[PDB]
């Protein structure tokens, strides 16, 4: 038992070395995302961008819960991060749906996160989780919803002049 | 034989002789190529900005060919620059279909020179020629594979919509 | 088969999709490292923003393969990234001598990578991993080697006050 | 039949294209002078750039002709770029006789292309050759002959001690 | 067997450390030449100069070798430098001919020394010896044969005149 | 004889030829122990630079010794440099001890040449001696007295804490 820890539940802890997994394997997602954009057969540069910023915030999304168990007393537990579902994402607008959906199975883990903080009554938790991770998440949810929806009325995926434009347009 | 000759085989020499017409080649090529978007009834000034800039890549390239060649104690023998396969090169994709046609058969001539300077153990012919060619040949290609990939999705050449926004979102 | 590709072997596409997965694995490591030493009971920050820094660089060296991968026409097939052999990383000197045991066995598949290149007469491969990897590995062996040394002869593992000046003087 | 095509005779379009042939030669032959002098076995750096910089231009007058076809509503008609007479030019006096012979040959051919331009009653195309062609040629051949002048009095091409002066006090 | 020592054969090790006292002896040479050019009966400060810089930049390739070394887990053995064959050299002319001779010597050590290097599968010792060494040796080469080729041309070593101002318009 | 040559005894020139020798052997000296801290093994950065330091000093001052050499009409005769004594110079203090034993050496060889001019009245010499040579030998002894003065109060070489807060904090 850590000199620093204090209303810490081991439940808390553990649930920390789970959402410092699922952000870890998000950031993966988004790094195979990224960089099937950048295929000479797909070659949309600012999807590529996009999704390679995406990426690196999951990372450090990651690193800052990794501070958090460390800050409470909290021993971290690394495991084995996940390779993603797809090596070919197929299109601009699938990959969106696909980012999309990864979000909100994040965002439902963080609530579940919240959840338990509460239950334990852990302020400080609650907190970090709001003021680090829960209005990021939606924001990202919907801009995410945001881009999906120019997608699909532009004509995506079956338009490849939707995809470009909108790679030009909206993530240039 | 030259003062400054070591090392520096004949067969070298001779190659070096032939990737500077090479190079010469594929300077004229772009040149035509870069005029053809000139005319009033093609009329895309970014397709012919890009393509006169690689012209003036392919001199510079010839030149520094020719200066390796006076440093290594070779002669410098020059041949007629033929003139290009095509006048009319029909569009902005068949044009860089044509581009990424010539960058690979260019690629395929320095790869048999870094062979060639490999058999005969001549360590500074293969490090100028993976220094200055190798890479940046790679990327040409590269880029010009994005290029056509982002005209044929977007429906050209049979789309001149598409080729009209190509020439002003990627190339302008 | 990609309209970029030339010169590129199968086996080559392989090995590097394996040198992606073993980058990604080392930048995972150090990111363990790095937060054990975060630990309040650990409680040297250099130490922990040293082995932060070789994890970022570690991804940037799988990213710069990636990009590789797709310069060439290859294609990127991701795998589990595994979790690192220990949790507890004992001391700065076991970690700075499991680090470098983990940048020679990453320094030896860049040897076994380049030996293939060479043997499928691929010059742009053997200059890529000559340029970007393969003295950068030997700059932070050395590095590595140096720390190492100078722990040892302070006293550490076993004088405290030595990692603690180590951290202050070199890490610093 | 071009649609900005105007007062433009077939003659002239066809001489206009024999002019850009030539400019293109006397690039060539310009850039063969320029790396003869950067042997090692004649080694004058200055008549060296000299001669690339003549080079340079020749291909610009080249280009600016090219664009003069498109303008006109003619079409491009590119031939072989012959490899130039000599392969070693023997001396700075003797590449600046050849240079100043070259230079008289191409204005011969400007004066040919703008009597058939007079004969045809195309004044745009008279101005053009008289504003940017004429008076550069006149001053180009003024200039070769004194360099040639110079040389002569200085001692040269038998004095080598004239030819390294020239380089360093006229050419430098 | 230093704990950094990876893919360093014995030979190589050795073949360095000869490498190193080569570069110490051009030093020598070169700093040898300087001063003979310097007494008050030579008296040409810019041959002087020249050969000082020589002499230094051969010092500290000999260093970065000796730094190479100890990257590797090489342990450096040095020797006596031997005194340079001559005390007076003569000339200008002459002591570029001779800088030009020794430069030859070292470039067929480097030469060997990438052999070597080859023959063990040290891609780490070939591309350092390709990009310290290789280049720099064939510019240098290339210039002292243009030094040569100048004073030759000028009348020296017979004409004082073409020494002083060979020395004031090349060197100076 | 020398159109320059004044005062200037035989035995003097003899003598500042050997001064010029034993200054390239100092330096060399320094050389040795500078990589020597520059081992993987030894890892004392601010001892190597430190060393490195006087070595370039000492061929600063042979230099200095050949240009007084040719302003009063000597001649230059250079003989071998000898390797040092060690390879392995053992430690910071060991090493520090070999350098003040060196630079005494070095003053011995200083006095006898400044008794010498002394005794062949050559008032130049003795002030050039003194200016440049003995109050700087004199300060780097006193320099060197105090470093082992500090080391061993320290409790180097035994304690590799002590050379290691040497490195940093006065070497440093
Ligand atoms: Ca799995
Ligand atoms: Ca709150
Ligand atoms: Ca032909
Ligand atoms: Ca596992
Ligand atoms: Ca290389
Ligand atoms: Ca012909
Ligand atoms: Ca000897
Ligand atoms: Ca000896
Ligand atoms: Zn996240
Ligand atoms: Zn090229
Ligand atoms: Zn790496
Ligand atoms: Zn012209
Ligand atoms: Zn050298
Ligand atoms: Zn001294």
């Amino acid at each position: 038992t850590s000199q620093v820890r204090q209303n810490y539940h081991q439940d808390s802890e553990a649930a920390i070395n789970r959402q410092i997994n699922l952000e870890l394997y998000a950031s993966y997602v988004y790094l195979s995302m990224s960089y099937y954009f950048d295929r000479d057969d797909v070659a949309l540069k600012n999807f590529a961008k996009y999704f390679l910023h995406q990426s690196h915030e999951e990372r450090e999304h990651a690193e800052k819960l990794m501070k958090l168990q460390n800050q409470r007393g909290g021993r971290i537990f690394l495991q084995d991060i996940q390779k993603p579902d797809c090596d070919d994402w197929e299109s601009g607008l699938n990959a969106m749906e696909c980012a999309l959906h990864l979000d909100k199975n994040v965002n439902q883990s963080l609530l579940e996160l919240h959840k338990l903080a509460t239950d334990k009554n852990d302020p400080h938790l609650c907190d970090f989780i709001e003021t680090h991770y829960l209005n990021e998440q939606v924001k990202a949810i919907k801009e995410l919803g945001d881009h999906v929806t120019n997608l699909r009325k532009m004509g995506a995926p079956e338009s490849g002049l939707a995809e470009y434009l909108f790679d030009k347009h909206t993530l240039g």
